[PDB]
């Protein structure tokens, strides 16, 4: 499994980004999730906000539920200097202060990375079209008749509507994988094909 470091940040709402796997990506003002597959660790900065911890905790719960006992979750404080955390991280050093991580209020306004796209072949050919971005990505936009691709800021999901066509169901994953390429995202960005009706905890977690 490829260990990923996720960075959660915000005041009125929370956005997540994947950041380089190193202590230098951390800052005491925010909350981070180190996803090492079967071990997932939430790291709370000393000055982390309540909402950042809450949504990081929701992410851990969703990952644990989707991985069905294979993955265990644990939360550590920055002051704990958790040795397993820094071992899975790969290095250790001085943690940048909250000021160096930037303003949460600025992040709310300037950093909304979510993107929702639709894949439909109702016209006789595949059309892959952006539907919404940022906070305007709402669950009500999903349509059982088509396939939808959601970028959360950390992961890409290919959501397959129950009434999607044969071509849409077959090509859903390839369009989601190709989105990572065209959008210039990290090559190892996780892409997952999911079905309407599934529990899909991490996907559903994005919307609440
Ligand atoms: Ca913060
Ligand atoms: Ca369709
Ligand atoms: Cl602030
Ligand atoms: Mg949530």
């Amino acid at each position: 499994y490829r260990t990923r470091l996720l960075h959660l940040k915000g005041k009125k709402h929370i956005r997540v980004h994947e950041v380089p796997k190193t202590y230098k990506s951390l800052n005491s003002g925010d909350v981070f999730v180190l996803d090492a597959g079967k071990t997932v660790i939430q790291w709370n900065g000393a000055k982390a906000g309540l909402l950042e911890k809450v949504k990081a905790a929701e992410l851990l719960q969703a990952i644990e539920g989707e991985r069905e006992g294979i993955a265990s979750g644990r939360v550590v404080a920055e002051a704990d200097n958790d040795t397993e955390f820094f071992t899975l991280l790969g290095d250790k050093g001085p943690i940048a202060d909250a000021a160096a991580g930037g303003s949460d209020l600025e992040a709310d306004k300037k950093d909304q990375p979510a993107v929702l796209l639709r894949l439909s072949d109702a016209s006789g050919k595949f059309e892959f079209t952006e539907v919404a971005r940022g906070l305007k990505v709402k669950r009500n936009l999903l349509d059982s008749n088509d396939v939808f691709v959601l970028y959360t800021g950390a992961e890409v999901f290919a959501w397959v509507g129950k009434h999607a066509s044969v071509g849409e169901k077959k090509k859903a994953l390839s369009f989601a994988q190709e989105y990572v390429q065209k959008a210039g995202l990290p090559i190892h960005t996780p892409v997952a094909r999911i079905l309407e009706g599934g529990e899909n905890e991490v996907f559903e977690d994005f919307f609440d």
